[PDB]
DNA sequence: AGACAAAACGACGCGTCGTTTTGTCTCGGCTCCCCGACATTCTC
């Protein structure tokens, strides 16, 4: 009935993390946490790999 | 090729050593104490 959901988006050097507490059946719910973790490296590596 | 490290450019721009030159409160009235020197007399 109430569900904790963790959405993860994975990039070349980025992790997008979001955590929500959804109750879809009643059109309710709210977000709990959001963030993006970045691993720095030059775009030379991005164009090279 | 990328993106960081720093040299280069700018007119601009202000600091900096070594010396020279400049600027720096003013006058009025009195009173009463002390001392110094130089003349005379007098004592020793």
């Amino acid at each position: 009935m109430i569900k904790n959901i963790l959405g993860l988006a994975l990039g070349t050097n980025s992790i997008g993390w979001a955590l929500v507490k959804q109750d879809f059946e009643n059109k309710q719910g709210e977000i709990l946490g959001m963030g993006s973790r970045i691993i720095p490296m030059s775009q030379d590596i991005l164009g090279d790999f």
